[PDB]
């Protein structure tokens, strides 16, 4: 069973909005992710500081790069929190509808697309860079979903049948014109220029 | 009834560490403390997305700046999820502990304590400017209860008996030197430079 929603009007004008809008800076996408895996560690370890059964699920608080150039993908694995199916759908767990107008209201003051992170909506940035995403996620409380969108108004979700335990996997299909996000090197750099000093380790997976 | 809890030894040590390095800009306190009003705020909207009943404590979801010359307070309140006892206890529920390490091992690589709100623990930078916080926080699961440290290594809670509704407010009882965040030019200014893009409403109240 696949299931097909829509997308709030407000969320599929921002991501009509990054990916029609012209701006080069592309790179923020995986400071943006990196940053949502992060804050999904943090939000798991919080939790198991006061119920450390919480981590039966697995104890490891990591974020993998994985990068496949015969598949065009760039994935962001981490062992966060996860999204229940009920978050996935409700704009994976974001304050999109509110936080997409705070950054409209801040574009128009003069804000930056690269400032998106700022108004709890970094994950579309994703959109920068891929022509389609699909999220695979397993939260405590439920089983695990597979989350789709080539974007176009629509998402779809769907029961996913390998196991990850807990955590998130951020699936980027890119788009043919961006394929020097699978570069080891051009990670590398990006990953030290915005990602420097996140709190958790970061592996860089190698081909 | 008071009780007097021991901060945890990093914890101790993170506050000891605002308190007696040089670092000239401490006006960077006051965007932590609106930033993490923020994510509070962000908290309690996404979960009234789900149950709108979360709001019965209170509808409107804004950031109050008060000055108060004659105590010498500056109190930041918000109208988000608040903490329970529970969360004032741990750290007023952030991951102190592993935020600390993280922002130490960042302050070797060449950090500065601007970015101790990487971390999780931006909180802890009221100490920049306050000789004491008191916290006076309600959660729609608990009751309004008071935390308050000068520091020296412990700090009270007990309960606190003017209702708020729900949320959280940050009462900085300044140093003596430091009173020039009581001035509305000044503060202000500093809104301006580090705050301009929240997505809450932020009211600079007048004397
Ligand atoms: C829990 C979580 N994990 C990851 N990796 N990304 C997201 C969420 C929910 S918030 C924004 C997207
Ligand atoms: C819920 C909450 N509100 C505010 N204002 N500050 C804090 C928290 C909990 S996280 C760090 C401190």
């Amino acid at each position: 069973e696949v299931e097909t929603f829509a997308f709030q009007a407000e969320i599929a004008q921002l991501m009509s909005l990054i990916i029609n809008t012209f701006y080069s800076n592309k790179e923020i996408f995986l400071r943006e992710l990196i940053s949502n895996s992060s804050d999904a560690l943090d939000k798991i370890r919080y939790e198991s500081l006061t119920d450390p059964s919480k981590l039966d699920s697995g104890k490891e608080l990591h974020i993998n790069l994985i990068p496949n150039k015969q598949d065009r993908t760039l994935t962001i694995v981490d062992t966060g929190i996860g999204m229940t199916k009920a978050d996935l759908i409700n704009n994976l767990g974001t304050i999109a509808k509110s936080g997409t107008k705070a950054f409209m209201e801040a574009l128009q003051a003069g804000a930056d697309i690269s400032m998106i992170g700022q108004f709890g909506v970094g994950f579309y940035s994703a959109y920068l860079v891929a022509e389609k995403v699909t999220v695979i996620t397993k939260h405590n409380d439920d089983e695990q979903y597979a989350w789709e969108s080539s974007a176009g108004g629509s998402f779809t979700v769907r029961t996913d049948t390998e196991p990850m335990g807990r955590g998130t996997k951020v699936i980027l299909h890119l788009k043919e014109d961006q394929t020097e996000y699978l570069e080891e090197r051009r990670i590398k750099e990006i990953v030290k220029k915005h990602s420097q000093f996140i709190g958790y380790p970061i592996t860089l997976f190698v081909e």
